[PDB]
């Protein structure tokens, strides 16, 4: 699975780690994260993220 970065603040979503404090368990692909989730650091929505390639 691919890493995704927040293009506003630089937070990296790592699917191996998830974001468990906000209910995103380890092993969750970015596409499967609920669409109301926001960047844990800067608070922007998923639409400001992009695949790290
Ligand atoms: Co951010």
């Amino acid at each position: 699975m691919k890493k995704y970065t927040c293009t506003v603040c630089g937070y990296i979503y790592n699917p191996e780690d998830g974001d468990p404090d906000n209910g995103v368990n380890p092993g969750t692909d970015f596409k499967d994260i609920p669409d109301d989730w926001v960047c844990p650091l800067c608070g922007v929505g998923k639409d400001q993220f992009e695949e790290v390639e």
